[PDB]
C-alpha cells in the first residue's frame, strides 16, 4: 500500500481506477443475452414468467423456478420456441439448504450463471398488524420475502466471484419506498424496504465481480393482488399518475436493461416502474 | 359512510378532518414530559442511557431495559437525582414472549406507557457476507435489530390504542439510508432500512391513537464502534461534513422533540442526526 | 499536508477530527436561545410569526421581516411581552441589494445574528403550466422562492463565517419531495426541491462555521392555501395519515430544535412535519 | 362526473382506469425507434452526441443542437452512417424565444417530435459560493441548467399534447441527490435537484399524453470535468463502488430504455447510472 490508490469502498477492487469494460459501439447489441445463462426465481408466477421469456428472446439459457405450481411445460415452451436450453427446478425458497442445492445444480446443468433474478415473493393479506397476534404471519413474510432473497443472494455471489462477472436483480416493490393504502401491510413493506437496501449494500461488497440492482414495480396485473376488492383497486388507480395498473410486459424492458451489457455502470440502483405512483 | 369524508389511509380515523390537540402557549413547555412514563430499550448502553436520563430531566418516569449488563443502579440514579420513578428490567429482545411480559409488567408497575423508544441493537462485525457461511450471524442481526423492534412495537401499539395516545420512536441508523464504508455490514444495513420503513408503515396504521418516528444517528462516540481501528475512524471523519463523531448529548434533543408535545403533527418522519454524513 | 487527516468534504475544517462543542448536561438547557439573535424572513406571515414568537419565548432577540404587510406592531409585541429586543424590517426578498442592506443593518442593530430562518415565500396558483405561456409566473416563483432564499443565504453565511458560529434554517415544503395533487404546481415544487438541496450543499460548504437544515411542512392552516376549494382540502385530508391540516404552533418545536444547541450534530437534514403525508 | 372514477392526480386522464398500449411480443423490438423523431439538446457535447448516435442506431431521425461548437458534420455523419434524417440547430438555451423557435422549426422540418432529451448544461467551477459575489455565476447556472430545461419542456409538452404521445428525458445528475466533494458547487447541485423534481411534477401534469423521466449520471469521462486535477479524480474513484468513471456508451442503454416502448409504464422515475456513487 504505497503507490496505489486504494478504494474507500472495497479494497478488493485493487489499485484504482478499475478498467472499463469493452462494449459494442452499437446500442442494440448491448441488450443481447446470447451466450449467457439466466436464473429467475418465481418464474411459475406472473412477473417471473414474463421476465424468463424475455430473457430467452434475448438469447439466454434460462433456469426456471417453481414451488407449488410445476413449470416444466414453461421451460419446454422456451426450448421449442426460441431454441435456448431451459429447465425447471422445484424449491421452497424459505429453506436455505434447498436454495443452495438448487443453485449448485443449476451451475452444473448450465455450466455457469450470468444473470440472477431473486423474484419469488408472497403478499401480506391480513390487514393491520395490531390485530394479528400469531407471529406466524410476520415470520412467513420475513422468511419468504427477505430471508429467501438473502439465501439466493449469498449463494449466487459465490459463483459470480469465482467467474469474475454477474448481474443480480432483486424484485422489490414501491412498497419498499412508500406505505400502501388503503390495504395495510406493514410486514410486507418492511421486507421490501430491506430488499432494496440489501441490494445497495451488496453492490458495494460485490463490486469487484458483479452488479446488484432492484426493479421496484408498482401495481401490476397478476394474481398476487387478487385479494383486492374493486373499490380498493379504484383507489389505486386514482392515486397513480398514469391512471391504471401496469402489465407484466411493461416490466421486461427494465429487467433486460439491468441483466445485459446495457447497464455496465449501473449498480446499487432502484429502477422504479410504477406509472408514477411514488411521485405524488 | 354517507355525508362523511372517509380517509384513504385508515378509515379508523373516523370522519375527516380529525382535530388538533390543545398545546401550551410557551414553546419550552411543549418539551415537558411531566406526568408521562417513558420506556427505553437498550438503556444499559450508550445512546439508551443518555435518552433515559434526558427523559428524566424532562420530568418523565422511566423504565430501563438491559440484557447482559444489569442496570438497577442506573434506575436508582434517576430516582435520587431527578425525583422520578424508575425501575430496570432484564429482557432478551429476541424472545417475543419475554418482550410481551416485560411491557405488560411495566404497564402495571407504572400505570401506563406514554413514550416508547425501541433502541436496543447489536452490530455486524464479520466483514463481507460472502465469507460468512451458515446463517447464524444473519439470523442474529435480523432477530435483535428487526424482529425485536417489531415485538416491542406490536405490544406497545395495544397500550397506545387502549389509551388513545402515544409516541413510539425507533432508533434506526444512517445505515438504513446509506451503505457504510469501509467496514462492510450488509445485514445490519438491511435491518436498519427495514426499521425505518416499519416505522413509516406503523405511522399510518396507528394514526388514530399514536405517532411513530425514527431517529437515525450517524457515528456517535459509544462502545458499539469499539471494533474500529484508528484508521477506520479517520476515514469516517474525512467523509463527515462536520469532521468528527457525535456525542450522545447531541442526540437527546431529537429524542425529546419526538417524545413530547413539541411534535404533535410529526409522524412517519426520519430525524437524521449525522453531522451531514448522508449528504455527500 | 503531512501529519494531518484532511477532510474529503472541506479542507477548511482543518486537521481532523474537529472538536465537539461543550454543551449543558441538561437537555432542557439545550433549547435556550438566551443571549442569541434570530432573524426570521416572512414573519409578517403565518409560519414566520409563530416561529418569531417562539424564539422570543426561548430568549432570543428577534429581527422581523415584512414586505406588503408592516409588522412593527409585531416586533413591539415581542418587546412588551417577553422583554427581548425586536425590530421589523421592510424588504422585497427578490431584490438582492435590498437583502444585503437589510442583513447588514440587522448586524449593526443587534450586534450579530446567530440564527437565520429563510422562510418568506409565495405559492403558484395558476394550475397546469402547459396553459401558462407568459413566463412572468415562472420567474416570480423562482425569484421569490429560490433566488430570494439564496440571497439571504449568501449574505448570512459571511456573518456566520466571521463569527465562527451560526444556524441557518430554510423553510422548504413537502412539495420539495412529492408532487402535490390535485392542485398542479410544478414551478413551486421545483423551487422547493431546489431549496432542500441548496441547504444540504451549503451544509458541506459552511461546516467549519455553521449548520444548515430545512423544515419541510405539510399542509398548515395559513392564508397561503386560501386558493383551495373545500373539495380540494378534503382530498388533502384523505391522503394525510393523521387526517387533518397542521397548525403553525405544531411547527415551532422543530424550528427551535434546529435553531438551538439541541441540534449541534444536525446539519444537512430535512425535518419533515407533515402528519405523515410523504409516507403513503 | 357521476358513474365515473375520477383521478385524484389529473382529471384530464378521463374516467379511470386508462388503457395500456399494444406492445411487440419480442422484448428487443420494444427498444426500436424506427418511425420516430428524437430531439437531443447539447448534442455537440459528450453525452448528447452519444445519445444522438444511439438513437440513430435504433432507427430514429435525430435533431442535433449546439451553441458554440457547430455540429452540421455530426448530423451529416448520422445520415451517411445510419440512413436516418438529421439536421443540426444553433440555439442559446437561456433564450426562451430562441428555444421556442428552434423546437417549432424542428417540428416543421421533421413533421413531429416523439422523443425529447433536455441535456445541455454547464458546470460550476468557482468553488465555494461564499467567495463568489454579485450573482452572475449563480444566474448563469440557473439560467442554463434550470430555466433552459423548463423552456424546452414547456414547448415540447404542447407538441406531445397535440399528438397525444411523447417521451421527455431530462439529464439531471447525481448532484441532484448528493453533494459533490471535494469540488464545492452548491449552485449546480441546486439546479440539478430542481431538474429532477420538475420532471416528477411534469409526469403528473402530462400523464394523459406523455411520459417524463430523468437520467442521473455519475462521473462520466467527458470534457465537462476537465477542470479536475489528477488528485480530485482519484478521490472520486475512491468513493465510487465500481472504482472508476463511466463511459458515455454506458449511458445510452438507459436513454434508449426511457425513449422507447420498453418503458410504457415508467414515468416520474430517476434512472441513476453512477457506478454506485450515491449508495455509500
Ligand atoms: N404484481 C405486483 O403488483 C407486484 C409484485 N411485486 C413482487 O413481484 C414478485 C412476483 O410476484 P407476482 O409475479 O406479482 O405474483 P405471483 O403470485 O404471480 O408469483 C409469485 C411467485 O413466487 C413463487 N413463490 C411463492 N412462495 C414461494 C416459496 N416459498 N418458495 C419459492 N417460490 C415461491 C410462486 O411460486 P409457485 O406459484 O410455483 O408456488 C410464484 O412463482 C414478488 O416478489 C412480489 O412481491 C412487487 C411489486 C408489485
Ligand atoms: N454510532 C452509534 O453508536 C450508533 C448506534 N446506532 C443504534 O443505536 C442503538 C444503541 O446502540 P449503542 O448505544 O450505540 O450501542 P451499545 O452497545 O452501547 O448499547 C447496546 C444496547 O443494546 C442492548 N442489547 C443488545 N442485545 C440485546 C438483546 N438481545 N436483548 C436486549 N437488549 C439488547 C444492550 O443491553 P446489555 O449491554 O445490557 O446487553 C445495550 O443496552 C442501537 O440500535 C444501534 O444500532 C445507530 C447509529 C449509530
Ligand atoms: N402553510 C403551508 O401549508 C406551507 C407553507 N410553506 C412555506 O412556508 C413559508 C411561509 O408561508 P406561510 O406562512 O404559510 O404563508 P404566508 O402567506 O402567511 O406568509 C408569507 C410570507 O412571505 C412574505 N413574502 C412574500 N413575498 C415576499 C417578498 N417578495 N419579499 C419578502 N417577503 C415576502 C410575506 O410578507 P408580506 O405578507 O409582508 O408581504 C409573508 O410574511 C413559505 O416559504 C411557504 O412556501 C411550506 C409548506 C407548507
Ligand atoms: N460527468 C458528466 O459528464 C456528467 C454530466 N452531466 C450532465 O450531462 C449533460 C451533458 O454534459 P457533458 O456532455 O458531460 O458536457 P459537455 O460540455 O461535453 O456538453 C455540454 C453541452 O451543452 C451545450 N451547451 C452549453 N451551454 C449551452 C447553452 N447556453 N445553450 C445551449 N447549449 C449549451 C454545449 O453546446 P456547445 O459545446 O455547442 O456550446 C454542449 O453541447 C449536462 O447537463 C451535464 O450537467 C451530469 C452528470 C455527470
Amino acid at each position: 500500500s504505497m503507490g496505489e490508490i486504494e478504494s474507500y469502498c472495497n479494497k478488493e477492487l485493487g489499485p484504482l481506477p478499475t478498467k472499463a469494460p469493452t462494449l459494442s459501439k452499437n446500442v442494440l447489441d448491448l441488450f443481447s443475452l446470447k451466450g449467457k445463462v439466466a436464473s429467475v426465481t418465481g418464474s411459475s408466477g406472473g412477473i417471473g414468467w414474463a421476465v424468463a421469456e424475455a430473457y430467452a428472446q434475448a438469447g439466454a439459457d434460462v433456469a426456471i423456478w417453481y414451488n407449488s405450481h410445476p413449470a416444466d411445460e414453461k421451460a419446454e415452451h422456451l426450448q421449442k420456441t426460441y431454441g435456448v436450453h431451459s429447465k425447471a427446478y422445484k424449491c421452497n425458497i424459505s429453506d436455505p439448504k434447498s436454495v443452495e442445492e438448487t443453485i449448485s445444480q443449476q451451475e452444473k446443468d448450465f455450466g455457469t450463471i450470468d444473470v440472477f433474478v431473486a423474484n419469488a415473493g408472497v403478499t401480506w393479506t391480513q390487514g393491520p398488524e395490531i390485530d394479528v397476534d400469531n407471529y406466524d404471519s410476520w415470520n412467513k413474510i420475513i422468511s419468504v420475502d427477505l430471508n429467501g432473497v438473502y439465501y439466493c443472494s449469498h449463494n449466487i455471489g459465490k459463483i459470480f466471484k469465482k467467474n469474475g462477472k454477474g448481474s443480480l436483480i432483486i424484485t422489490s416493490s414501491i412498497s419498499g419506498k412508500i406505505v400502501n393504502i388503503p390495504q395495510l401491510q406493514a410486514p410486507y413493506n418492511t421486507a421490501k424496504a430491506a430488499c432494496t437496501h440489501l441490494a445497495k449494500s451488496l453492490a458495494i461488497e460485490w463490486a469487484p465481480f458483479a452488479r446488484v440492482n432492484t426493479i421496484s414495480p408498482g401495481y401490476i396485473d397478476t394474481d398476487i393482488t387478487d385479494f383486492a376488492s374493486k373499490d380498493m383497486k379504484a383507489k389505486w388507480w386514482q392515486l397513480t399518475p398514469l391512471g391504471r395498473e401496469g402489465l407484466t410486459q411493461e416490466l421486461v424492458g427494465g429487467y433486460l436493461y439491468l441483466a445485459s451489457n446495457a447497464s455496465t455502470f449501473t449498480t446499487g440502483s432502484d429502477v422504479v416502474i410504477d406509472g408514477g405512483y411514488t411521485c405524488p
